[PDB]
């Protein structure tokens, strides 16, 4: 009966090394093998409530005849073995796939999909080799593991990011245990205090030091925060660099305010040119779907559509696994949320092609700190030489507002930034109010002219839309610490005084900035817990105490000499 399937419940697939992981098989009831979809969870197969409306309706694709795995990753739930994030995913999708391929009712044919950490587990199964995996459709993920979640392309520890989600998991841990431990109560009312509070959570010095959270899962210190630079330890996980040789057709969702957001797109850029790639950004932060924010509406049609995400998700599993060759006529290839104007929009390619990559200089009369401040945007060079100076003090970090926070006040991605527009270490510059519409969409950057007192420190940009009524909403933003300046890899310190010329990569956004708004950047040295803080020293910053670190003077240059510019893709139509 076409429609109908079933459910078998921890069938047990053994790995390589003899552990076995459980899945749960939702077969069609047909007969004759079906194409296959793979779903790898850590947060347990039996909770498809959980993700599944960030993802697809997928129990249509059974009735429609595939077969769907959801599989508990190794150590977790119903799955033997011991769980650490990331270093087996890789080994256990190959074996799982290679399993999948070996029973009676698959016809060759394995897909995948899935959000988040469901999304990198696609990725490491997309580099196996296995010629049966057909198409993946990874959503809101990422391939570079150190370049989203844990740190970034700015070498600054996603602090927020990796305590929330740790004590997600060690929450998770407990609960699932068969035998309740005497400490498990405790433990469980404290990784909510965290969640409740993970700026607090991220504010004990040393960083390093987590009774809890390293205990429950040693990893969050011998991995994440051991490590600050992109070293072998990540580049072993990261899946990046062999994206390239892949011929792999790949489904790739990502959100303007989603923590992987950049690193999403860079997956989209890398394998478009092998294979059938498709891009679908919406205005989301990673926990907001909605489309509505405390000061920002996007209006109905921003909600996630997970109908038309389910249809086209069957559409490509239908061109892919089936053979199909028309099914995908009349899609897309890359479908963003435009901002501003509201709206979305198909275009053929990601970056746009008519993108003009526009320096904005920074300039102005007098000083520039605070949103009273004389700071000017402007795309022509400014004419006098002048400097920004302020005071980054560890001690008091610009707060996080907005942007592409995970678990730290993570669903209001389009923050009204007017909070923090007093602080003297927050130098805002933006335009005239624009009587013509500006669209801002690509990929965002700034160069920046600046100097320290100190032998290192952290420079931030963060691009902002000004509404008539006085709103000025977050847009995208990026840091630079100063000794990653030039590799994430192999840093040196800076001298005290000396000018340096930075990059500070902004992640992207699409943006129509409209009559009546302005179009505003924010520059500082801190933005916390979205980023830990530096502690302008040159240490180990995560082994520091709050009292060993130091505050730094820090400058802006800004005229014809020392040009520093945001640079914006423009669009114009």
């Amino acid at each position: 009966v076409d429609g109908n399937y079933s459910v078998a419940s921890n069938v047990m697939v053994p790995m390589r090394d003899g552990v076995r992981l459980a899945v749960d098989l939702y077969r069609p009831d047909a007969d004759g093998p079906v194409p296959v979809l793979l779903v790898r969870n850590p947060y347990d197969k039996f909770d498809v409530f959980k993700w599944s409306t960030q993802s697809t309706n997928w129990l249509e694709f059974v009735r429609d005849g595939y077969a769907v795995v959801i599989q508990d990753t190794r150590g977790l739930f119903a799955s033997e073995g011991e769980f650490v994030p990331h270093v087996d995913d890789e080994a256990d999708a190959e074996d799982t796939l290679s399993w999948i391929l070996e029973q009676a009712w698959c016809d060759g044919n394995v897909g995948m999909f899935g959000k988040a950490y469901l999304g990198v587990t696609q990725w490491q199964a997309a580099v196996s080799g296995v010629g049966g995996l057909k198409a993946i459709a990874p959503s809101m993920a990422s391939a570079d593991l150190y370049r989203a979640p844990w740190y970034g392309p700015g070498g600054a520890l996603s602090v927020e990011a990796l305590l929330g989600w740790s004590a997600l998991i060690g929450r998770q841990l407990i609960t699932s245990r068969s035998d309740a431990r005497p400490e498990d109560a405790a433990d469980f009312v404290q990784l909510a205090a965290i969640l409740n509070d993970v700026a607090g959570a991220a504010s004990v010095t040393p960083l390093a030091e987590q009774p809890l959270l390293g205990r429950l899962i040693p990893w969050v210190i011998d991995q994440v925060v051991d490590h600050p630079d992109n070293d072998e330890s990540w580049q072993s996980i990261s899946l990046f660099e062999r994206l390239g040789g892949l011929a792999t057709p790949a489904l790739i969702t990502a959100g303007w305010y989603d923590g992987f957001v950049g690193e999403s797109l860079r997956t989209f850029v890398a394998v478009k040119d092998n294979a059938d790639a498709r891009l679908v950004v919406g205005p989301w932060s990673h926990s907001n779907l909605t489309g509505r924010n405390a000061d920002r509406k996007f209006g109905i049609a921003a909600t996630y559509p997970i109908q038309e995400a389910t249809t086209m998700h069957k559409a490509f599993f239908d061109r892919h696994l089936r053979g199909e060759t028309d099914a995908l006529a009349g899609v897309p290839k890359v479908r963003l949320f435009v901002m501003g104007i509201d709206e979305w929009r198909d275009e053929t390619d990601w970056p746009l092609p008519d993108t003009a990559y526009t320096p904005f200089y920074l300039g102005g009369s007098g000083a520039a700190n605070t949103s009273t401040g004389g700071g000017t945007l402007s795309t022509s060079i400014s004419g006098t030489e002048s400097a920004d100076t302020y005071l980054y003090d560890p001690a008091d970090p610009v707060p996080s507002l907005g942007g592409t926070l995970l678990f730290h006040n993570g669903d209001n991605g389009p923050a009204d930034q007017r909070p923090i527009h007093d602080r003297d270490d927050v130098l805002c510059y933006s335009t005239e109010v624009l009587t013509d519409p500006v669209e801002v969409t690509g990929t965002v950057s700034a160069r920046l002219f600046v100097s320290s007192s100190a032998v290192d420190t952290d420079f931030t940009a963060k691009l902002v839309d000004v509404f008539p009524d006085g709103r000025a909403i977050a847009l995208c933003d990026g840091i630079v610490r100063m000794r990653y300046r030039e590799t994430l890899v192999n840093p040196t310190l800076i001298e005290a005084g000396e000018i340096y010329e930075v990059a500070i990569d902004m992640l992207a956004t699409s943006n129509v900035f409209l009559p009546g708004h302005r179009i505003m950047v924010q520059v500082s040295s801190s933005n916390f817990p979205k980023y830990d803080r530096n502690s302008n020293t040159g240490g180990v910053i995560a082994r520091e105490q709050l009292e060993e670190m130091c505050t730094a003077v820090n400058r802006i240059h800004r005229g014809p000499e020392h040009p520093s510019h945001i640079v914006l893709p423009i669009i114009k139509r």
